[PDB]
């Protein structure tokens, strides 16, 4: 439970630097990120290097006891470098070059830019890898931001053809896997295969899925080259990357295998206003705090990506610049979001930025300070959180390190698979269906029942979970099916689970494919629905509606929910259940409450806008609504806040 | 009244083939289409040909008594061929190449691809043109699908400049016809003229119209080269093409002149969900059956294009893949659509496909069988229809061939002109006005009055029709005006009739141009309206509103409808009437009922969702609504179904 | 499971009588009611008696094997009798005489009319009490109809003053019990006490409650005088009265103590249209069948009043005359209502009337026949039910008598108390609160969960019930509290339970009064709410809203539901629970499902408009909706109807 800030000493005169560091310390900041956009300062023209600024900045930060997270500057290479390597530039889906003048102007497939990255990261790692200020390295900055994973340039095609040869061996094997007999798509060789953009009409879903996988693998490779250098020259330092909200274009679990920590960038007001996930009512109700699960969903996903280790590298401190509308946060919201992250096991919450810049694209993005260096609202809220974590630590008899080590895992797991996300986005089949939205709405229902949750990859060990939910595990690997067969907890498999092979085909036995041995049923066909037609649901466990996706199923399993035609909606017995339609929020909660009971877990329908999470003996309660509500856990005493939770407020209790 | 199926033996192991054909026979299928996407199977690399698969498949189908429709494979040429002929690829309106990886990757203007088509079609026609299994040939597959008529590549421009020289002779004549004095557009030569895309702002409507005409003519020429080969080498076989719903980019009457049969591809649930024609209420009400006139409109249009001969080459059997939302059809809907087609004179209704494919873009498109070869819903419904046509034939004392020969023509004609469609789409003048929508809504009103209808081209002989409606015959040829002058039935000319010359100019006498001698009036100007302003209408024949298009007219003709300012809306006497505003559904029915009475035809305001059509002494009744309704024709007896028409149900009566 | 009809031989020429009886037999009618409106036929002028018509009618009915229910004619005494006894006439609440010219023109307090009733009932009972046709007697006809229990004439006041002396002994005791120190209401003697109508403003609730009790007791006494005569002179005959839907002005349990059978008069379409209980949506949705619980609620209440024995004396057969709107029933609705009554244990369902009368107030009230003696819709539906009960009896190996003896009791009891109803109607305290409505809505929730229910009086033995619900048991007698203390099932006490003493005062310990020893809580005060303010509810068992009544409670009991202020809504543990607010339908079902689970009973959220009830091994299913829905009970086989329940349809299954 530590605080941090993102800082740009290169944006401010050196006469500010000592004061900045002292002020950071006064607030309770312990970690500071620098360097990720500094390449033009380091090397304004090739071979003429400027390290003095950074040498001095790191010493000043160290002298105040601040631990530094050093960013490699590869997100924003200089124009002289771009001009030397025209093949490094990405092309968008429309076939146009994505040029210099903003950030992230490269394709991950560019071998020329990778060699330039090897040079610069080696230079930096050799100079600073053993500097006593440097505790951690951030590779690059927000891989994929602005939809930069998929690129449609010559370099991307060259990498794709090599990647396909490695996967399939022969083009004959690829043609069989893709079903290229269809529409006479058959290739004579790998070098006949083109990019999947700018086709007359829909490209083969197998083609598009393998393309996504390849592009994701280029992110893995790009990151891995930096990691290898940093392991060699900066032993003992935590290697981290900063991931984003509402972003699925590369496999974050796979990138995470090469790193020590998963960090992410949380801007609850920007995501609420911008994202089509949210309803009009939600955008209005939660304008100044964000949706109650916007941070939570990602804290749990990225704790999984980090193999237990989660940071927030960038936390919203005030209004941002980049959403269509940019409201000021509610008073107390920065405190709210900070404690929120700590309740999900975040080691560190780092704000961004330290001081609002008066120039450039983000001149309207707030910081802890205003552009004139006077304190803004987040400075006082951060100060309060730092005081409150000391109060908490003392109340439960722990030091800072023991506090951070409190357990964070939930006993309910939601399985999120990037490969499934890509498959389902490629052919949603109803335009109202989105894998991410469905996962998020299943998660919201869990959270409205007061459950503490882990979000896990498909290769995760399952033995520590009493309830396991697979919202839409489109392809089930033979190894996952083995883990499911031996799993001793309660399983809910959601619609479209086991509906696709590895190469984007329908399984020979139809959906749910490998799962059918565990859960004997057959999806005969799919009724894929618009928003305006929502069939009625009834049965043993509740009544309500279904929307978007409506599987027509034959089974002998007992039915817990059915439609008016008597067709199975939710079916199962003992410890195994299958859901074939996207049931509404009411029915999601009804079903999860029943399943939780089978699994030996308690549930509680929390008040609207209220959320709870546990870390060992500590209970964290949050109120995202605009009015005071009472939350009183049983057999516990108040440590921070009150039983009457204010609007945008936090209370912390300890079990007796 | 025969059944068919679209089949892909190349998608299934040869061990399935005998069983497939036997199963088809058991259902009552008599015709089978194969081959239109098989070029990569036939010729995977140039000069290495594989006919054995098709040789064997045709023999197996023949041995079960199935008649084969053989498709030329030119819709989907292989990648090796594309790579050899880069000039064959189309460009979209934005100037980007439309690449390989889907289907229909060629421009019709490509002379290089036409020679490759000449080669392959000659090869196929020589091998199979006298095979006893082959009853018919389909040229290509869905000309124009995915907006592939208009293309903006070098080959298209080259063809356009030649086409313009042929039409005009001199560039001086073209400049006069287009009015190129306007905005200094004058060309010194044909080779100065560019494509009409990527201009600063709106291109000359004359330029855009001649471009559409030229592109349409390239479809005619592309098809004609295949027809000439097939006439030579496959005498006696029916030559057919498969047209689409809601598609107007080429002249289907003109392509039809070179063929024996017009077939089309009916997907009522896809078109309902996808097409902006339909209201929100219609999309909801008819979700699982399609709009009551969606098939009907096209059955009548394409019966005209086929000079009496209509097939449905592709009939929806279950949920499809390609619309934004893809619901399952109502139980009985496949039967409904099949009888519907038969009521409009369809010789053959062919489903698609036989077995749902587990791979490729359309893996979620249903068939008569599921991907595991078990029967899906359409198999049972098709079986029932086959039994019901035998019952019908026996009840009226006819054999199968006599049944098919029952008369199909209506005594009401609606004139549809592709050239008018292009003109009116080029400058709709109110964005709420669409030629196709207006034609469809005039047709809907006729159908709600129980009328059996022909849709006819502008060169059709008129003597067999008692009532003739020209919804918006923008240009009237001198030859059409002569036919109108001598026509002895009742004429209704709709708004914008006779408003344009051949070369996109206003006639010298103003609208309605050549029609003014028959119907003396002057359109002084047009009030072109948004949806929110719908002026009131009253008069001799009814009251209601007008929308979208509101002509200000001077006439001495008697007025049957007028606006509140007393301006003529519907005017005429004896057997000739002009309508100057787009009157609402109520007023359309009021007016058509009056006009029908003058023409000696009866009308009946059918219940909501109910439709009727006659073939000689047979009455076909349909219920597209969700509830039971009573339909009882006078002086007739029930043959199939009931007087209480169920939801998505059919009844068939014979006159006494 | 027998059929009956209400018949008026005195309305038809004697030439019809033999035919009427034969026709009744053909339909399957076994019981016939006659005589209850015949006093002017029997005695048109005093002392001149005409029995010949009835002597002959009973013989004709007997000769066809029809069993007769003979009605005493005291509901409609003749004008000559009224003119002789002006003190017999009631006065309404406004002080006006309620005159001759309709029916029910007497006050139950009139001693003069009671002596006239003694005379006539003795005359009838002596003549017909041993007639072999007479199986049963109905006393009077619909006691209380047209709000005739409360009357405000001199006779009512005289009876009230005597009744008060009997209850209290001294006026001093009455003044103490009523709290007449308040507003100087103290009486010096019983003869100072007036009727509670026409006061300046609100009368003492103690005064109004004792007045209701007294008036109810006059109904008991009026009925008891007839019962005593009929016991003496017609031994072995079933004595019955015909009660009504939605009528609470006398104690039906107390009247029932003196009778053998409780019968009632069910007009589902009239009650739906007329009663303010029902919402606008319900009135529209169920127009032609009635609300799904309209009959059910009363079948269960009156089975309790009949100590197990329930008849329907009058069943709607077609449109009635008396509601503001009078629709025709849905086709099959009469069958629906008949089977409905049988599923609740009705021995007999009797229609009304046999033939629609062409004269008088009810000339538009349908019968089994039209006024011209041709069959109407109910004749065919009744015939079908008679055939179906024979099919049922044979399928389960029972004779008619064994069929009738099938068990009927539910394992869930809802306690209905007329005294509580009067108390709560006297001061509802929120105008949106009504005891009857609350009981009905608790019952609806039980029924939507598929539960079979008993409705019981407060003195009922409780040992046969696993779940017991007291919706609002305002006063708890010491004897009821003893029964609750020893009850071994699950108890839910609803809001306002134990809130009043016997004499309309707040208990000394506050609400819930005697229940507080069992359920320790204190109602500190009441928030009595309009419809527009419905506080949010959350907690262990669900989320939703409360309306109308919102008790502010202090308790140490665990809370299963709470409001946003953390105030208890539903509280308890083990087998005892208290509900303090009128929670919505969703929360009622959530709570009843939990309570049912504690009690060892299963629940099922049935489809909308569907209801189920059991009698031993027989399962009765009903569909009150307008569309087909699937109901399939487990471990059972179909006997009558189908798994696909049609609109207004019935299916009957037997357990395997
Ligand atoms: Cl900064
Ligand atoms: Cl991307
Ligand atoms: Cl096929
Ligand atoms: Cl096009
Ligand atoms: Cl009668
Ligand atoms: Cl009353």
């Amino acid at each position: 439970m530590k605080l941090g800030v993102c800082y740009y000493p290169e944006h401010w005169p050196k006469s500010r630097w000592v004061e900045d560091a002292q002020h950071m310390r006064r607030i309770g900041i312990q970690y500071v990120r620098v360097g990720e956009f500094s390449w033009s300062t380091i090397e304004p023209t090739p071979g003429e290097l400027h390290w003095e600024w950074l040498d001095e900045s790191l010493d000043i930060l160290h002298s105040q006891g601040l631990k530094v997270i050093l960013g490699t500057p590869t997100a924003t290479p200089p124009k002289w470098l771009v001009d030397r390597h025209p093949s490094m530039l990405a092309k968008d889906e429309a076939g146009r070059v994505r040029g210099f003048g903003s950030r992230r102007h490269y394709t991950f497939a560019s071998l020329e830019y990778r060699e330039e990255c090897r040079r610069m990261v080696t230079m930096m790692a050799e100079r600073y890898g053993h500097h006593p200020a440097v505790a951690s390295w951030q590779t690059d900055n927000e891989y994929g931001c602005h939809d930069t994973v998929l690129s449609y340039a010559e370099a991307d095609l060259a990498a794709f053809r090599l990647w396909l040869a490695e996967k399939y061996g022969t083009v004959e094997a690829l043609n069989k896997a893709w079903g290229n007999v269809f529409w006479s798509m058959d290739y004579r060789s790998f070098d006949e295969i083109e990019l999947p953009n700018l086709t007359v009409t829909e490209a083969n879903p197998s083609h598009r899925l393998d393309f996504q996988r390849c592009c994701s693998d280029q992110v893995v490779a790009f990151n891995k080259l930096q990691v290898d250098i940093l392991r060699e020259h900066s032993a003992g330092r935590d290697l981290v990357h900063n991931y984003m909200g509402f972003f699925t274009a590369f496999d974050h679990h796979k990138v995470g295998q090469d790193l020590d920590v998963a960090s992410w960038d949380s801007y609850p007001l920007g995501s609420l206003d911008k994202e089509p996930l949210y309803t009009e009512d939600e955008k209005h109700t939660y304008l100044r705090v964000g949706h109650p699960d916007a941070g939570a969903f990602h804290h749990d996903l990225y704790r999984g990506c980090g193999n237990g280790r989660l940071w927030i590298m960038e936390q919203q401190p005030g209004p941002v610049n980049w959403a269509p509308h940019n409201p000021t946060p509610a008073d107390g919201a920065v405190r709210l979001w900070t404690w929120e992250a700590f309740s999900h096991g975040a080691e560190l919450v780092s704000y961004f930025r330290w001081r609002q810049a008066p120039f450039g694209q983000e001149q309207m993005h707030a910081g802890l300070l205003r552009p004139d260096a006077q304190e803004a609202e987040a400075a006082k809220e951060a100060t309060l959180v730092a005081q409150e974590v000391k109060v908490l630590a003392e109340s439960i008899g722990l030091d800072a390190d023991e506090l951070m080590s409190l357990p964070s895992a939930g006993k309910v797991a939601l399985m999120f698979d990037y490969d499934a996300c890509w498959s389902l986005d490629i052919q949603p089949q109803s335009r109202a269906y989105r894998y991410f939205f469905w996962c998020y709405r299943m998660y919201e229902a869990m959270r409205e029942l007061g459950l503490s949750v882990d979000i896990v990859p498909s290769n995760a060990p399952l033995d520590m979970y009493e309830l396991l939910v697979l919202p839409a595990q489109a392809h089930i690997t033979p190894e996952l099916q083995n883990r499911l067969n031996s799993y001793q907890g309660v399983l809910l498999a959601g619609p479209r689970t086991g509906s696709k092979t590895e190469t984007y085909q329908i399984p020979e036995n139809l959906a749910p494919g490998p799962l059918a041995s565990l859960l004997p049923l057959t999806v005969e066909r799919v009724d894929a629905l618009p928003e305006h037609t929502q069939p009625a649901v009834s049965g043993r466990w509740g009544a309500g509606k279904l929307k978007h996706w409506h599987e027509q199923i034959k089974t002998e399993l007992p039915c817990l929910l059915k439609d008016d035609g008597g067709n199975p909606v939710l079916m199962g017995e003992g410890r195994h259940y299958y859901l074939g339609s996207c049931i509404d929020n009411t029915l999601l909660k009804a079903s999860l409450a029943k399943l939780s009971e089978v699994a030996g877990l308690s549930t509680y329908y929390l008040p609207k806008g209220v959320r709870v999470r546990e870390r060992g003996n500590v209970i964290f309660a949050f109120n995202y609504s605009s009015n005071t509500v009472v939350f009183e856990p049983q057999n516990a005493e108040l440590v921070i806040g009150s039983m009457c939770l204010g609007a945008a407020d936090v209370a912390i209790w300890k079990k007796q």
